[PDB]
């Protein structure tokens, strides 16, 4: 669980701190 600048919240060891195309953070499952 680390964190990520540009960003409110923060994300798990589940999935990583990436972006989308709409214009907002999130966590998203690392590439397997």
């Amino acid at each position: 669980a680390i964190q990520c600048p540009d960003s409110q919240f923060e994300c798990p060891d589940f999935s990583t701190c990436c972006v989308m195309v709409d214009g907002s953070w999130g966590c998203c499952p690392m590439p397997q």
